This record gives C-alpha cells, sequence and structure tokens, in this order.
C-alpha cells in the first residue's frame, strides 16, 4: 500500500491523475519525483519551473553546481538529485524537446531511467513544452516502464482526452 489517491489505474504498474505535480508532491513527499529536465538543468519553464519555484530555487542551485561538476546530461539520461522539500529524491530525466528537432526514439531510453526506481511520481516525458503527442508519451511510458509509476497530468482537457483514448 501507498499514500497516492485518486488515480485511475491503466495498468498493472502505471496510476495517472489530473492533478498539480508541485501540489501533488508536497502533499505525498514520495520518495522520488520526476523532473522535466533539460540537459542543462536550467529549470526556466514547464515542469521544471514549477518544480524548482516551489523550492525557492534551491533546485536550480544544486543544480548548477552539479553541472559545474560533471557537464551536461545527454537526452534520454537522467541524475538523482535532492527532492528538496518535495520529495525524498528528483530524478531529472531528460526527453527529447521536439521544440529543439531530438530524436523521438530517445523518449524510450527517457523512460527507461524509472525502472531504477520502484516507485515514482512523475509527468509524462517529452509532453508540454517539450512538443512531443501526450498520447504517444503515455503509450511509450506504458510498454517501457515496468515499476510503479503515478502519473501527474497538468492539463484537465488532456487528462480526460488521453483516458478516454487508452488502449
Ligand atoms: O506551472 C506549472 N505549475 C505546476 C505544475 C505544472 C506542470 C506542467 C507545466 C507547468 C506547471
Amino acid at each position: 500500500v501507498n499514500s497516492f489517491s485518486g488515480y485511475l489505474k491503466l495498468t498493472d504498474n502505471v496510476y495517472i491523475k489530473n492533478a498539480d505535480i508541485v501540489e501533488e508532491a508536497k502533499k505525498v513527499k514520495p520518495t522520488v519525483v520526476v523532473n522535466a529536465a533539460n540537459v542543462y538543468l536550467k529549470h526556466g519553464g514547464g515542469v521544471a519551473g514549477a518544480l524548482n519555484k516551489a523550492t525557492n530555487n534551491a533546485m536550480q542551485v544544486e543544480s548548477d553546481d552539479y553541472i559545474a561538476t560533471n557537464g551536461p546530461l545527454k537526452v534520454g539520461g537522467s541524475c538523482v538529485l535532492s527532492g528538496h522539500n518535495l520529495a525524498k529524491h528528483c530524478l531529472h530525466v531528460v526527453g527529447p524537446n521536439v521544440n529543439k528537432g531530438e530524436d523521438i526514439q530517445l523518449l524510450k531510453s527517457a523512460y527507461e531511467n524509472f525502472n531504477q526506481h520502484e516507485v515514482l511520481l512523475a509527468p509524462l516525458l517529452s509532453a508540454g513544452i517539450f512538443g512531443a503527442d501526450p498520447i504517444h508519451s503515455l503509450r511509450v511510458c506504458v510498454d517501457t516502464v515496468r515499476t510503479n509509476v503515478y502519473l501527474a497530468v497538468f492539463d484537465k482537457n488532456l487528462y480526460d482526452k488521453l483516458v478516454s483514448s487508452f488502449l
């Protein structure tokens, strides 16, 4: 049993809810929240900007030190950093950004990072300002992630479309 509430069950391991990810993390304090990161960990907008704002910029400060030491992530890659006030850990995952011309095949590689964690609160990778089709992102998630993933979808309209169209 876990603390996640109000989710619709899509599969054995994937759950979905219309929820503000900042507000869901604050309520649950999950072991892992996933950030929709870029390779520079520049958390300016979307999931990354909202999560970072909720940490009072402490996520960005920590991220800048990580990049100064390690250099940029790979598209499809990830790193584990603090969850600050939102979670124990934040898994920063880089999905491909279609608005930069990145290979959508890298979306499966991105979701494979989730398999290193037994339970996660996450957004749909490469959705929103990353430009991918969220219906596609949900299909890749279901077909790639084997661990237990609780997906928060910001747009009620999109949430209802993801559920209604789910195979
Ligand atoms: O701006 C946001 N606040 C809280 C959640 C969120 C999720 C996706 C994109 C933007 C936001």
